[PDB]
């Protein structure tokens, strides 16, 4: 949370960084979120991929395509919300090891070709990632920035509608 | 290598799944090389993007704008080249974990602000991966696939070219 | 093989036609290559055409669409081949009788509903073009002809990529 | 005319297939152009690029361009025509030889070098299939479908639009 | 063939330069090829349009156009071979002396009007650079530079393809 | 000045050039500024080319780029004057030698790696191009040729602009 702060390094080129119009606690709470959603976008976006390039069976066409389109909404939020914690007088993290560590998302390693377990997987991700939005747009506010909330509450809508396309595609029993 | 191949699974909905064209043997050659160049290409994207958003200094315009550029450039063969893998029958790593162990290339942990850092990072990076590409496509049409051969050829043309702008960027006693 | 070669005919306005680089072997090694396979994709066109009219069922939105992806990845080819064996002096036929005779594909003539027909029949056929295209590119080469070589590698690609759709597809047993 | 009805099958996922606003005869009648414009269609675009790719001569660039110009007229009627059989309840046929025997147009088998013989060819197969369209359409209206017999209308002034074209430029005794 | 060699003038800003890949040798042989067909390809520029300038006659429209479309097919090339010749550590050549004396194309100084002249003149040219890319682009390989010896496939392709045009064109005896 | 007449060949296909509107005097006038302009325009072209591969430094993105940005705001008027000319009854030369000797401008033959070098060089050329067009436009009034005047109008604010910031760029002691 502290560790996507860079307005402390003391090091070259880095003499006029600082949180703008932030106390230092606020960017505290703000960068927390920030970073943890920048991790968990792009392990969407590699996860959505994985699921893309993995999956089989008669669903394969609907699943492979919309996985795409998914990514191609939220692909924007990556830099957006990177820039945005530069913005403030951090650094975002993008190396597989920090992904891994502040992504509330975690990437398959295995092989899925079911439906259903994507699906299942997706949803309970999506569930998770949409209320993160929600609750860290009400965080921000709070602390003094309506700014950062206001680019949350247009992530929000697009996960949510993502969340409902994939579980109304799960919700039937002939699915397997 | 042969945590790529996926024609043995023998899970659910992959029971046709098989090498194609290629020989057993052939495909481990080919597959070696697809998800070490899947795993090294991702790898740059997300490099290239942390330079992107930590560079300060003067020359922040020319690198900044740079490294999208060159993102452009290479990010279309990251779903070219694991489809590729998919179509030979084999399946695609993304996850964190499997991209730090496959790629060639390693993701900045820390906030590199210094220019000529980057760049000379980048440099040696490019050379490794340009050769990469050149080596792999001999190994591919060896192996008996012109066809993985042919995209890295083309693949190569693209780092080979990003490494000389950054290479002839960097070549300055005045940089610093 | 050398109803193709139209370097001899002896005819009005072909005094000039010839084999330009290549020998004259050399020409019918390519020249077999290029009429079987522009007959062969004209005729997956056709096929991929009277499915995409004649599927029905509940996957009928998924094969419909997907069939006119796959013509769309292909049709280019159909002119770029028979201008190729045109620039070495060749005739490229395309009369439905020789369609029928030098194409390795066959288009149906009967009312196909079933979806896991279509597909099967489709997935032999491309497996079929697919290490086709891998073949002539490796006799191409040998031939001295890398140029023609090198537009095979292209169109196995694509190739094996709608071959992997349709395989994963129909790897299904709730498939019927 | 009645190898195009796919209405009465009795086969898997047929059942719903019916004849719309139409009546059996009436189908008939209709079904009986659609098919035989179908092929036709198919067949010009076959022979004006097969005239596209063999033509030589001081007009190469004249009638090379003008086929495709027309080719990319006509193209857009091969899958209207088709899918409107099949909202009528019939099967278009697309095979080679189900081509040769409905068309009203023969593709050349053999390389026409001359460019008189190649128009005047297609000069003769335009006056016949543009009266055919226009015959068509008084078919269908007393058929009672208007709708097919709209479409024949376009289609016919394509043809006419086409044939007078040709018929231009071989209007002239120094051609040969 | 040295003189495109820049990865030894000892000159400011040109410490880091090298040939990437290729050994001495190799670089010698891919750069002359390079260079050569560099000149060659600016001076095709040149001359298409100098005949696109000075042509006249009944067959002025066809030649006129036909040339600025073979530019456009040409000219991409220019700077992709000057810099793929950079990317290897060379040092592209561009003045008029240079085009002179590498280029296997002449450009005219004198005013042709005659249709017959330039085709016949443009139809050596081509037969000529066809032939040299797919020579080159075995040279290439050979000397273990797959990457240059792809682009030369490409640009074979399209001159061979040019030639075709233009050799047919010509192929008529009431041209003059 | 008399090399760009095409009014007096006395040549097949040249019976009806003359030089329109304008007297035998004017059209020398004229004649001698469009082929003057043409060969520095094509030259300047391969000159901005040059150092586009040319340059390396801390400020390779700037001028690399750059260069290319100047070089699409003169291209076009390289068919421009030179059919101008022809327009007027006379024909433009293209070859390297005329380029030589015609071009206000010269194009390098060395590789110059130096950025104050190049931008000097070039200022120095624009600083000439510019105050050209001012002279020639008055020139070609005066001639009774308000229509070149025009063209020249034109051109000549293009290279004041580029003149501007490429003398901007080097206006610093700092660089080097
Ligand atoms: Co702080
Ligand atoms: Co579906
Ligand atoms: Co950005
Ligand atoms: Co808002
Ligand atoms: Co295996
Ligand atoms: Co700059
Ligand atoms: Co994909
Ligand atoms: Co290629
Ligand atoms: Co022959
Ligand atoms: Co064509
Ligand atoms: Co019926
Ligand atoms: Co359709
Ligand atoms: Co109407
Ligand atoms: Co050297
Ligand atoms: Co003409
Ligand atoms: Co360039
Ligand atoms: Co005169
Ligand atoms: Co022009
Ligand atoms: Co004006």
């Amino acid at each position: 949370a502290d560790h996507a702060d860079a307005a402390h390094l003391g090091t070259v080129n880095n003499a006029l960084v600082n949180h703008h119009y932030l106390e230092e606690k606020e960017f505290q709470t703000v960068a927390e979120t920030l970073q943890r959603n920048l991790a968990t976008t792009i392990s969407l976006y590699l996860k959505f991929k994985k699921y893309h390039w993995d999956i089989r069976g008669r669903f394969f066409r609907d699943l492979h395509l919309a996985y795409d389109e998914f990514i191609a909404e939220i692909f924007p939020s990556i830099d957006e919300q990177a820039e945005r914690l530069v913005a403030l007088g951090g650094s975002p993290l993008a190396a597989p090891a920090d992904l891994a560590r502040y992504s509330t998302v975690q990437v398959p390693q295995e092989t899925v070709r079911d439906a259903r377990t994507q699906v299942a997987d997706l949803v309970q991700d999506l569930s998770r990632v949409g209320k993160g939005y929600r609750d860290d747009s009400q965080a921000c506010d709070e602390a003094n920035d309506p700014v950062t909330a206001d680019m949350y509450n247009g992530y929000a809508a697009t996960i949510d509608k993502i969340r409902w396309m994939l579980q109304a595609i799960m919700d039937d029993e002939r699915l397997d």
